[PDB]
C-alpha cells in the first residue's frame, strides 16, 4: 500500500479529486480512469474494471496498492498503444542498436581515442521495399544497417555497419567537410574563455570588473574567402558574449562589439575582434516570472473519457483514413514516412519521406559581431538532439500524448528525450455546413490530428506541426518564440543623438536594446508519391483573358495549364495566386482528372513574409544557400539528398544542397518526384517582443487536388 | 409534479451526461457547467452548491425532474457569465419595443403605403465623442436615442429618421436613382411568378423537364451594363435561375441551364426570357446530408470549463482578461466590435471605435447567359444580418462556447429573435511564449483567445466570420466559406468526351455533367481603429537590402524604408505581405520614444489561392462600379455616414458610391480620425474534393499591436 497522490504523480498523471461526486479522475495520455474510493471496480476509458485492491481512504488521504498503477494503467483498457509484433523497416535504431553500432567502430584500430559521432542513424533500406512492407506486408531482405559519422579531431569520418551481421562495411574520411558544433564544444569554448587573460583584458576596458561572470555562445563563423582573415583549415568557432546579472536572462546583456576567435584543436583563442566600446546594459530583465504574478484564470480542459480515435503501434499511427510512421532524427528531428489514405478499402500513397530539410537565421548588420551570424540550427547543432521535452498542457493542449524518443549523444551514448513528442488531435471548426432555408441544418466538425516537436537552439525555440486532415490535406505549420538576438548600443530612447544610426539595422526595443533585423527560413523535404511514384509538376495560373464568346462581359476567368519538365524550371519563387500540383499522370478521378496533390508552401503567417533571401547575390551566404531563395524545388529522388544545406554545411565554400541537387537540370516528366518547400518571414523587433517572444507562426499546405472522386468526408455509401 | 430529465433539458438545449458508475449527471449549457446526482438535496453549479427543493428522482431507470428544476439551477445565479447591465451602453441595438414604436412612427404618416417594406431598422449611432466619453469616463448621452428606417416603397427608397426618446417623425426622404436590397418575400414571390408561367412552362418542356412544378427558383441581382443586357434601368428586376427538385434535398445539383427568366417585381411579371442551347439537366441524386451515407464512429471529445467563464456578458459588453468591448448586430452586416480597448495596468487605452464586415462579393469567370452578371454582394444586396444561421452547438463552435440570441427588425417591420446568432468561445492557442535555456527549468505559458463568431448563409454559400482577440493584444478576423457550389450543367461526362475542353473553359469538371464556375470571393472589412485616440496617422515600413557602407565583409545590410502616407489616394494600395502597415499615433509615444502603432495585415494566409486583385479587366462594369475589389488596404478619413466599401444602395448602381466615392476628394490622412479598409479573398478553382459539398475554407487578417506597449504583453503583474 502506497500515497495515491505522490505515487501518481511520481508516475505523471494528473489526479483530481470530486468532492460532490466522492470520485477520483485520474489522466494520462490516452488513459482516462474513473474510480472510487472503496469500490471493487474502476472505470479505465469506459470500459469496467476489476480491482485486487480497493482504493482506501485514510485521513482525508488517499492510498492504493502499490501494484495498482500496473494493474489500471498497463491492463489493456487503454487501447492507445498496441504491441508491434513485425517491426517497420524505417524504426530508429534502438538505444541496443546505437550501442552495438558504436563496439562495432570502436573495434577498429583507425577509431582513435578522442574520437565524436555528429550522427548515428538508420541507413534507409530501399523505398521499393520498404513501401511494399507497408502496403503489402511484404518482409524486407536486408539486414537493418546504420550510417556512423564521426568527427576526429576535426576530421570527418563516414562509416557503415551492419547490425545483424556485427560487421563494419566501409570506413570513408571525408576530406574538406567541417563537422557540425557538438555539445562538449559549448563547455571548452567557455572555459577557453574563462582561461584567457588577454579575453578578461578586453573585457575590463568595457567595464566589467569580474570576468567569471560572462556566459559565452559559440557561433559557426561561414566562409567569406579569407576576407575575414580566418584560414579555411582551421576548426574555428567565433564567440559572442553577455554578462550574468542574476536574472536567468544573460541574452537580455550584451556585450558588444566583442568578438573572440577559437581554434578548438588548439583550444585557445586565435583572434580577438573589438570594437567601439558600448557599455553593458544591466537592469535586470528576467522572462521567468520571478518578478511577476500571473492572474487567476478558470480552469479549461480537453477530455477524450473514452480513449483516442488514433493507435499508436509501435512507431506506426492509425487515424481515421490515415497511417504513416513516425521516428526521430539527432540532426532534423521527426520524420512522417510511408504515409497513406484509406480510400474506402484501398491504401493510396501520398508521402513516403517528409521531414525538416534544413533551416536558417540570417541576420542583416554588417557589425564585428553580426556579419558572418546565421544559425543553420538543424546543420550546425542538431536540432533532434536539442529537442525540448513538451511541458504538458502547455507546450501542446491536455488531451495530448507525449512520446518519449532516444537517439545517440555525441558520445555514443543512447539518450532518451522524454516527452519529445506530442499527438493531440482537435477540435478545428465546422469540416462543412450547408444551412438551406427553411431546411435542417447540415454540420459536421473538423478533426486535425497534430503531430508537434519542439526544437531550442541557443536563444530560438522553434515549434512544428504536422497536421493532418481528415479530408486528405496535410499542413506543416512552424511557429518561433525565445528570446531576441540582441545589440547593445547607447541610446536608451529614439530621442538620443546615436539613435538613428543605432537602429540602422534594427528596433529600439529596450533601453540599449536594438533588435536587429534577420529572417527565418525554413525548409521542408517531401518526398511526396501520389497515388504512385510516378508524378508530374503541374502549373496552373489564373489568367484575366478577353471574352471571345459574346454577351456584355469583356473578359473572363481562365486558366493557364503547361507542364513544369525539369528541375532549374521547377526551382522558382511562388506566387500564392497560382497553383502547383504534383500530378500522377498515370491515374484519374471518375471525371478523368489527374489525380494531384497542391503544394502551397505559403499558407500565411503572423510575421511579414521573405519573398526570399534578404541579400545582394554577390553575398557569400547566398551563394553557399540557393535553397532561401526560391519557395520550391522539385528533384528527381535521390536517397542521398536530403539537407537543403547540403551534407557539411559548416564553413562550406559552394553550395552541397539543393543547388547541386538540381545543377543538371534533369528531367521531372512522369517519374519519381522530391518537394522541397522553402517558406520564411522577414523579422523587424518591436518592444512586444522583449524579454520574451510571443509565439510567432508560418502554415503551408498540402490539399489534395481531384485525388478523390468527391468529398472525402461525406463518408461511405450504405 | 414531475417532468422527464432528458426530455425536458434537450428541449432545452443543454448536453446531457449519465455516468452509470459515478451515479452522476452532468448537464452543460453555456456558461453553466451542472452535477447532479439523484436522490441529492444538493447540486454543484460551476463549483458551488445549490440546494434542490426536488431531488432528481430515478423510476426504472428514467430520471425524472421538477417542472421548476430548469430555473432553479440554470437560472440561480451561480452562473455568473451574464451580468445585468447597470446603465444601458448608447450602442445597444434597437430592442423588440424600439423596433415596433419606430414602425408605428412612420406608419402614422400619411406617405405610409401598406406595400411598404423595411430593408433596415437600426440605431442611428450617436456621435463618436459622446460615445467614447461614456465607455471610458462614464459621462452620460443627452442626444435622444434615434432610429434609422429605411423603406422600399414598390421601387423607391425612403429614408425615414425618427426620435424614440420623444416618439416623432425627424425627417422622411426620398432618395430618386437608388435601387432596395432583395428582400425575404421576393423570394417567394420569385417562384409563384414561375410557377404562374405558361411560357416559363414551355421553356422547361423543351429541355426534359415534363413537370414543371418541381422547378425551383433563385432571386439574382441583375447588375449594369449601360444597355447591353437589354433592361430597363428604373424598374425593379430580378433574373432568375432555375434548378430541378430531384428529391434529393440538393436542387443545387441539378441547373437548367442556359435559361434565364427576368422578372418586374412591381407587375409581378416575366419580362423577359433568355433561352440559349439545350443541356441535358443532370439527374443523379447527390445528397450532402448522409441520407446515404453511413454515419462513422468517432470517440467523444469534450472541451469542459467546469468553474465558468474568464469572460462576463455585461449587457451587450463582454469583458475578457484585459480587453472590454460592446457587440450587437445589424441586419445588412451582422456584428458589430465596439468601443474596444485594452486595459493595460488600470488604464483603459483605446484600440477600435468600430469594426465590421464592410461588404463582400462572390464574381463569376463565366460569360454565358446564366452567368455573365452573376455576382453576389451578400450584404448589400441580400442583408447577411437577416440570413444568419443559428449556430449549431458543438460543431459550428466548439462544446465549450456560449450561444447569443440577438433581435433585427425583419422585412414587414416584426421583431425577429434569432436563436444561437453568435457564439462566443474562449480557445487554447498553443504556447504563448516559450524559452528551454540549456540546462535550466523550462518557461512556457498557454496562449489563450477569445473568438466571437458569426455565421451567415446566401443561397448556396454559407460563410463563418471570426472575431479573436488575442491575450497579448493582437486581434484577429477571420472569413471561412463553406455550403455548396454554384455549377454548370455540361454535356462532357469525363474529361475524354468530346466537349471537355470547351466545357472546362471557365471551371473544372467536379462530377458527371457538372462544372464548378470559378469565381473570387472579396471580403472588406471596415475598421475604425482609433489607436490610443483618434489622431493616428498611417507609416510605410518596406524592408529593403541595401549596400554594405560600414565596411568588414558583407556586401549587403537589412534596412527599413521608413515613410508617412498623407493622403487617401495613396493609402488605397495593394497589400504586399513582405512590407509593414502601420496606423501610428504621432502623439503618443511607448517607454523607447516610438509612437504607438497596430500593424495591419490584410493578407495574413489563407487555404485557397489568394486573389491579387479583381479578376477583371478594367474596362468591366462590376470592375468600375466596385472599386473595393482591387485594393487591399484603404484608409480615409472618419465619416460616420461612409460605412460599405461597395456603397449604400449597390443594386443596379452605375458608378462607385462605396470606397473609390469616400477617397475620390484625396483628403489628409495626417494626425486625424482615420478609418482602415481591409480587402482580402481568394480565386477559386473548383476541384472533386469540393462537390457536393465544400469543405471550410479560410482567410486570415490580423491587426497587431506595434510599440503599443513596453514589453511583452502577456509577461503578467510586475510584483518589483
Ligand atoms: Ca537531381
Ligand atoms: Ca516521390
Ligand atoms: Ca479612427
Ligand atoms: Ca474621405
Ligand atoms: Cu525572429
Ligand atoms: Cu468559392
Ligand atoms: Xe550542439
Ligand atoms: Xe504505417
Ligand atoms: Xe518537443
Ligand atoms: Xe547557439
Ligand atoms: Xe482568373
Ligand atoms: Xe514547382
Ligand atoms: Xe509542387
Ligand atoms: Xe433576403
Ligand atoms: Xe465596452
Ligand atoms: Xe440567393
Ligand atoms: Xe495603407
Amino acid at each position: 500500500m502506497v500515497p495515491m497522490d505522490k505515487t501518481l504523480k511520481e508516475f505523471g498523471a494528473d489526479v483530481q479529486w470530486d468532492d460532490y461526486a466522492q470520485l477520483f479522475t485520474l489522466i494520462k495520455d490516452g488513459a482516462y480512469v474513473k474510480v472510487k474510493p472503496g469500490a471493487q471496480t474502476a472505470i479505465v476509458n469506459g470500459q469496467p474494471l476489476a480491482l485486487q485492491v480497493p482504493v482506501v481512504m485514510k485521513d482525508n488521504k488517499a492510498w492504493v496498492s502499490d501494484t495498482f498503477i500496473n494493474d489500471v494503467f498497463q491492463s489493456g483498457l487503454d487501447q492507445t498503444f498496441q504491441v508491434e509484433k513485425r517491426p517497420h523497416p524505417l524504426n530508429a535504431l534502438t538505444a541496443d542498436e546505437i550501442k552495438q553500432a558504436v563496439e562495432i567502430v570502436k573495434a577498429s584500430a583507425d577509431f582513435k581515442p578522442n574520437t565524436r559521432f555528429t550522427e548515428i542513424s538508420l541507413l534507409p533500406p530501399d523505398k521499393e521495399a520498404v513501401w511494399a512492407f507497408a502496403l503489402e506486408n511484404k518482409p524486407v531482405d536486408q539486414p537493418r544497417k546504420a550510417d556512423v559519422i564521426m568527427l576526429d579531431g576535426k576530421h570527418i569520418i563516414e562509416a557503415v555497419v551492419d547490425l545483424q551481421n556485427n560487421k563494419l562495411l566501409s570506413w570513408q574520411p571525408i576530406k574538406d567537410a567541417h563537422g557540425m558544433v557538438l555539445l562538449d564544444d559549448f563547455a571548452s569554448v567557455q572555459n577557453i574563455i574563462n582561461n584567457s587573460e588577454e579575453f578578461a583584458a578586453a573585457v575590463k576596458k568595457r567595464g566589467i570588473t569580474d570576468a567569471k561572470k560572462v556566459i559565452t555562445t559559440p557561433l559557426t563563423v561561414g566562409y567569406f574567402d579569407g576576407k575575414d582573415g580566418l584560414k579555411q583549415d582551421a576548426r574555428l568557432l567565433k564567440v559572442i558574449s553577455y554578462l550574468d546579472v542574476g536574472d536567468g536572462n544573460y541574452w537580455a546583456h550584451p556585450i558588444e562589439n566583442l568578438v573572440a576567435v577559437v581554434d578548438l584543436e588548439q583550444k585557445k583563442i586565435v583572434k580577438i575582434e573589438e570594437g567601439p566600446v558600448v557599455p553593458v546594459p544591466m537592469t535586470a530583465r528576467p522572462f521567468d516570472g520571478r518578478d511577476r504574478v500571473a492572474p487567476a484564470v478558470k480552469p479549461m480542459q480537453i477530455i477524450e473519457p473514452e480513449g483516442k480515435n488514433y493507435t499508436i503501434t509501435g512507431d506506426m499511427i492509425h487515424w481515421r483514413n490515415w497511417d504513416f510512421h513516425l521516428s526521430m532524427n539527432s540532426r532534423v528531428g521527426p520524420m512522417i514516412s510511408t504515409v497513406t489514405y484509406n480510400d474506402n478499402g484501398t491504401k493510396r500513397k501520398v508521402m513516403y519521406e517528409g521531414s525538416l530539410g534544413g533551416m536558417i537565421v540570417p541576420y542583416g548588420d554588417p557589425d564585428i559581431g553580426w556579419y558572418f551570424k546565421a544559425y543553420l540550427d538543424s546543420g550546425d547543432y542538431g536540432m533532434g538532439t536539442l529537442t525540448s521535452p513538451i511541458a504538458r498542457g502547455k507546450d501542446a493542449p491536455s488531451n495530448a500524448v507525449l512520446l518519449n524518443e532516444t537517439i545517440a549523444d555525441y558520445t555514443g551514448v543512447p539518450m532518451e528525450i522524454p516527452r519529445a513528442i506530442a499527438v493531440f488531435e482537435r477540435y478545428a471548426g465546422p469540416e462543412y455546413k450547408h444551412q438551406e432555408m427553411g431546411q435542417p441544418n447540415v454540420s459536421t466538425e473538423r478533426r486535425e490530428l497534430v503531430v508537434r516537436w519542439i526544437s531550442t537552439v541557443g536563444n530560438y525555440d522553434y515549434i512544428f506541426d504536422w497536421i493532418f486532415h481528415e479530408n486528405g490535406t496535410i499542413g506543416i505549420d512552424a511557429g518561433a518564440t525565445g528570446i531576441e538576438a540582441v545589440k547593445g548600443v547607447k541610446a536608451k530612447t529614439m530621442h538620443d543623438e546615436t539613435a538613428k544610426d543605432d537602429t540602422r539595422y534594427g528596433t529600439l526595443i529596450d533601453h540599449n536594446i536594438v533588435g536587429t533585423t534577420h529572417q527565418h527560413i525554413y525548409n521542408f523535404r517531401l518526398d511526396l508519391d501520389v497515388d504512385g511514384e510516378n508524378n508530374s509538376l503541374v502549373a496552373m495560373d489564373p489568367v484575366v483573358k478577353p471574352n471571345t464568346a459574346g454577351g456584355p462581359r469583356t473578359s473572363t476567368m481562365q486558366v493557364n495549364q503547361y507542364n513544369i519538365g525539369n528541375e532549374q524550371d521547377a526551382a522558382q519563387k511562388f506566387d500564392p495566386g497560382t497553383i502547383r500540383l504534383l500530378s500522377n499522370p498515370n491515374k484519374e478521378n471518375r471525371m478523368g482528372n489527374p489525380v494531384s496533390y497542391q503544394i502551397i508552401p505559403y499558407a500565411g503567417g503572423t510575421h511579414p513574409v521573405a519573398k526570399g533571401a534578404q541579400f545582394a547575390p554577390d553575398e557569400w551566404i547566398y551563394h553557399r544557400l540557393s535553397f532561401m531563395d526560391k519557395q520550391l524545388w522539385v528533384t528527381r529522388y535521390h536517397p542521398g539528398e536530403r539537407f537543403p544545406e547540403g551534407k557539411y554545411p559548416n564553413r562550406s565554400t559552394h553550395d552541397t544542397g539543393l543547388g547541386q541537387y538540381s545543377k543538371d537540370n534533369e528531367s521531372l516528366d512522369n517519374t519519381d518526384a522530391v518537394v522541397w518547400m522553402t517558406t520564411g518571414t522577414t523579422h523587424v523587433a518591436r518592444a512586444e517582443e522583449w524579454p520574451i517572444m510571443p509565439t510567432e507562426w508560418v502554415h503551408t499546405l498540402l490539399k489534395p487536388w481531384n485525388f478523390f472522386d468527391e468529398t472525402p468526408t461525406l463518408g461511405a455509401l450504405k
